[PDB]
């Protein structure tokens, strides 16, 4: 929009936003005791939140309403109503806050691992706690004028194509179960429960819907025209948004840049009204924000509206309330003149925003969250949940016993482009951290003598650094190589063009494997890279996926490597062979194989051979898993369901297994539980799909713990060609983990039961 020369938004991965959209405002609170609003109902803390917002909006001029439909809302100075910023980031810690540059207070916020790594922990309680800490820190900043009260998080699109520049931001490739679980825990942590009266921070689940590429084949996200079947929309592209609106009761949602089936998401009433509000029960006074600036893109480049004013009117009437951008505040005035919008329509959207702000305590100085301050940031940071999340999520992919490092390992050759990682560890959407502990610093802190060499860049073809790296390996007891990908490889606005290791890293690794020393390789980054040559090289003793491990990443990594902590992470995406992305267009949105070039996408449908499967992870001990059936689903749905708000949450039954530590090392345990059928519902039948996961506390040698994974009705439903969610009679089989240590067949009997009627059109 703010391009100085010709810009082709069909190709260009980044928008040209106005400085107004991008501005860092100084925030404050209305003075409800003494300011111009003191006798208006909005300042009456005993009045209802809607009535309060309505009384406030009645005081605005039309121009003031229109100007306050943008993310950088100017407020209304004459009313003592401050500017308020809707655009705040919280993906894995606060970002876009007005951070102080000196003086101690507000110089930083906790930098958690990227969500891709946190999710690998398979710990729901962990995700909820991170979100609770993020929202506490958000409130502390808000109370000093340095951050807003709603956040553009979580990013929950499925990580479908493995080259997506932003898959690092997500809970992985399993949109239905794993992503939806993250969605619920995160949103309830941000908001302070399930739609509490006193909202803590408003979540903004994103990006709705069909967005999962930046610019593959030079087709920018900004003008991307996704073609998606109703079945896939229901089954893969939206179930996490159902979970956000229905279960978590997200107060906000962000519509995506792309069109789906010809209609830009922010101008898509089928999405924003029919699905979101009518089908999934998104709060009546919840509000939708556009992406920055998806409303502009309705016009340029989608050409769904012929100008900015018509783009603004179309979006507003479709159900987009707030524009992250300048299209609303600078062109809805023309819409009103042209008769395309009413003042009622504009008032509804601003009232929606302000109704949330009332719920958030924006007008109530005695609100329970208005007293959190800098010491709350300091205290919650000191809990070290960022460290805990990385330690829990790190994934052991290959091991022969080299890990954990024996006490006979005194010196290490620490080599590679991640070896001294600081800012690399933070991924993207990060603010300043209290500290950044590199693997190098942590290795020295752990007692090892460290021979450190860069070896090679992430993406070089210079071999300049190889000789010193090999020399160091020769001098040391063990070799720890840290490399892989980072945000120079995968980022917003620019997808990867391949899913191989970048540069000449694999060459250096191969040469290190020929020195005759123990070799541990750490593959870092959010997307996966093809480690087939490492899997197959006997001289690569260990392989760890370490993601983006946050502020304490170095210590998390080395605590695992030294065995101070024992790993239990499992992969949350498939590690595909490199050729996969060349086999078929990555913007084919169809999940299922098509008997042509599309081999099936994600672990659910892929017909090829992953290098490492979704769900892969090893332990420092061995576990002996043992089991500890006909179900009529119409009957199961006939019973009361105390403890469950929605009937589709009721367990059909609970899978129970005994998990015995049959090895010598105390270790936590993780499990993914998958189900298969070859006769229930429509063909083709998937490989399998995830229906449950859990993580169990440390199990000592010789000890056992019960794994209990309920199998909810919703998890057994399949999706028909119309998008309806139906539980079908037939034969099913559960399998515990990628190693399928336990299997359990069961039958569903009786009639088909409808769980969701997918609305037409
Ligand atoms: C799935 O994820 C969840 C959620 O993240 C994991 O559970 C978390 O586990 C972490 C790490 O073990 C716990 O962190 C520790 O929390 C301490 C504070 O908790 C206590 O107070 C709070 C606030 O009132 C209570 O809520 C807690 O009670 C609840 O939780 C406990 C379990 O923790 C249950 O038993 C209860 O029933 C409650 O449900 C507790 O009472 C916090 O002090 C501690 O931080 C110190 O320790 C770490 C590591 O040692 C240091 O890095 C850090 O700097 C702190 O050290 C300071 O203090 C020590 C004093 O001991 C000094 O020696 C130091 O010098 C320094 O000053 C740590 O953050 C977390 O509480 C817990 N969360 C929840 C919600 O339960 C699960 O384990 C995980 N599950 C699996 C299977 O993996
Ligand atoms: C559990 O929580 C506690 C409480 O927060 C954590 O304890 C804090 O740990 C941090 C990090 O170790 C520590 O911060 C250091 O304080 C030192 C002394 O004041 C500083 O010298 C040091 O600064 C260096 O590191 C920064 C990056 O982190 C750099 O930006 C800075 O420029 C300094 O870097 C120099 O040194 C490094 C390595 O020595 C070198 O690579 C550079 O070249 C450069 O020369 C840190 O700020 C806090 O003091 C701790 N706070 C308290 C109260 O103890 C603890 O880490 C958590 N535990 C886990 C496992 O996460
Ligand atoms: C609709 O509103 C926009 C924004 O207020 C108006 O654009 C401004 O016009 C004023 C007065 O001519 C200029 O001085 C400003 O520079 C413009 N601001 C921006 C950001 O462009 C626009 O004139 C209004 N359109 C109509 C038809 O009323
Ligand atoms: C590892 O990385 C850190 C952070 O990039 C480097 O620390 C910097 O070191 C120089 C002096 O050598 C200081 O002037 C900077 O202020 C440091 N930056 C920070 C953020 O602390 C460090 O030099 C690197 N170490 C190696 C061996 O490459
Ligand atoms: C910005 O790009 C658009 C095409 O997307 C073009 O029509 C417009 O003139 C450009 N603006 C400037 C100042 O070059
Ligand atoms: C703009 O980008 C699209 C997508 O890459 C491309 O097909 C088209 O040819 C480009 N148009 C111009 C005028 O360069
Ligand atoms: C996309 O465009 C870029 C920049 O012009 C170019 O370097 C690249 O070759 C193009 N990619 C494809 C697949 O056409
Ligand atoms: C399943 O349950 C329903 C309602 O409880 C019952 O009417 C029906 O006969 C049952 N079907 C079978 C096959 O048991
Ligand atoms: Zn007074
Ligand atoms: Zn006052
Ligand atoms: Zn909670
Ligand atoms: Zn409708
Ligand atoms: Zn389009
Ligand atoms: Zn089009
Ligand atoms: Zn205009
Ligand atoms: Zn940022
Ligand atoms: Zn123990
Ligand atoms: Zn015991």
């Amino acid at each position: 929009q703010n391009n100085q020369t010709y810009a082709n938004y069909s190709a260009q991965g980044q928008p040209d936003l106005y400085p107004e959209t991008l501005a860092t405002l100084t925030l404050s609170f209305p003075d409800c005791e003494h300011g111009p609003l003191k006798n208006n109902l909005v300042c009456d803390s005993s009045a209802g939140y809607v009535e309060r917002a309505q009384a406030l909006i009645s005081l605005f001029t039309l121009e003031e309403l229109i100007l306050n439909t943008q993310n950088s809302g100017p407020g209304v100075p004459r009313l003592g109503l401050p500017n308020y910023q809707v655009w705040n980031e919280a993906l894995h810690g606060l970002d876009r806050a007005n951070f102080a540059t000196k003086g101690g207070q507000f110089e930083w916020a906790t930098s958690f691992p990227m969500p891709i790594l946190t999710t690998a922990a398979l710990n729901r309680t962990l995700i909820h706690q991170i979100a609770d800490i993020i929202s506490t820190q958000a409130r502390a900043f808000s109370n000093s004028g340095r951050y807003g009260l709603d956040v553009y998080a979580p990013n929950v699109n499925g990580f479908r194509s493995p080259l997506w520049g932003r898959g690092q931001e997500t809970p992985g490739e399993d949109a239905f179960f794993l992503s939806s679980a993250y969605t619920y825990e995160y949103i309830t942590g941000i908001q302070g429960g399930v739609d509490p009266e006193h909202l803590k921070v408003a979540a903004t689940v994103k990006h709705f819907a069909g967005y999962d590429l930046e610019n593959w084949n030079n087709q920018s996200r900004l003008g991307f025209d996704a073609i998606i079947t109703q079945q896939d929309l229901s089954e893969y592209y939206t179930p996490q948004f159902l979970a956000a609106a229905r279960y978590a009761k997200s107060r906000s949602l962000m519509c995506a840049y792309n069109s789906v089936n010809g209609v830009p998401s922010c101008a898509n009433s089928f999405f924003l009204q029919t699905l979101l509000r009518e089908s999934w029960g998104f709060p009546e006074w919840g509000y939708v924000s556009s992406d920055c600036d998806a409303v502009y893109n309705v016009f340029n480049p989608h050409d769904y509206a012929s100008n900015q004013s018509s783009a603004a009117a179309s979006s507003l009437r479709a159900g987009t309330d707030i524009d992250c951008g300048q299209t609303y505040p600078w062109h809805l005035n023309e819409s009103f003149v042209a008769g395309e919008v009413s003042r009622g329509e504009i008032e509804r959207s601003v009232t929606r925003l302000y109704a949330n702000l009332v719920r958030l305590g924006y007008f109530d100085k005695k609100n329970q969250y208005r007293s959190l301050g800098w010491k709350d940031v300091v205290k919650t940071d000191a809990w070290n949940i960022s460290y805990e999340a990385a330690v829990e999520g790190i994934v052991l992919l290959k091991n022969d016993g080299t890990l954990p490092l024996s006490k006979k390992v005194r010196s290490i050759a620490l080599i590679g482009p991640w070896a001294n990682a600081t800012t690399q560890m933070q991924g993207n959407y990060y603010g300043p951290a209290p500290y950044l502990i590199s693997p190098l610093e942590a290795a020295k802190k752990a007692g090892y003598h460290v021979n450190f060499e860069l070896g090679t860049e992430i993406a070089g073809n210079s071999t300049t650094g190889f000789a010193k790296a090999i020399a160091a390996a020769k001098k040391s007891d063990a070799i720890i190589y840290l490399g892989g990908i980072d945000n120079t490889i995968e980022q917003e606005g620019a997808d990867r063009t391949d899913i191989a290791w970048p540069g000449n890293q694999l060459d250096l690794i191969k040469q290190l494997s020929e020195v005759g020393k123990p070799l541990v390789v750490l593959q870092m980054g959010g997307g996966q890279v093809d480690s087939s040559s490492l899997k197959s090289n006997k001289k690569v003793n260990s392989l760890v996926w370490g993601g983006y491990p946050g502020q304490s990443g170095g210590v998390a990594l080395f605590d695992i490597l030294s065995g101070k902590r024992a790993p239990a992470g499992r992969l949350v995406t498939t590690q595909y062979p490199a050729e996969y992305v060349h086999q078929f267009p990555q913007n084919d949105m169809n999940l299922r194989p098509d008997g042509k070039s599309n081999p099936g996408q994600t672990y659910i449908w892929y017909t090829g051979k992953p290098v490492y499967e979704f769900g892969s992870g090893l332990f420092y001990t061995t576990f002996k898993e043992t089991l500890a059936l006909k179900f009529n689903t119409s009957s199961i749905l006939s019973a009361p369901h105390p403890g469950y708000t929605y009937s589709e949450q009721i367990p059909v039954f609970t899978f129970e297994a005994n998990i015995k530590n049959s090895g010598k090392t105390e270790s936590p345990y993780t499990a993914m539980l998958f189900v298969r059928t070859s006769n229930a519902g429509p063909a083709p039948y998937p490989n399998k799909w995830l229906v449950g996961f859990d993580r169990l506390a440390d199990i000592k040698p010789g000890h056992s713990s019960k794994l209990s994974i309920p199998i909810p009705v919703s998890a057994l439903a399949r999706v028909d060609s119309h998008g309806n969610r139906i539980v079908y009679p037939g034969k099913y089989e559960l399998a515990l983990n990628t190693d399928e240590s336990v299997k359990l067949e069961f039958e569903l009997v009786g009639e088909e039961v409808t769980i969701e009627n997918w609305p037409l059109e």
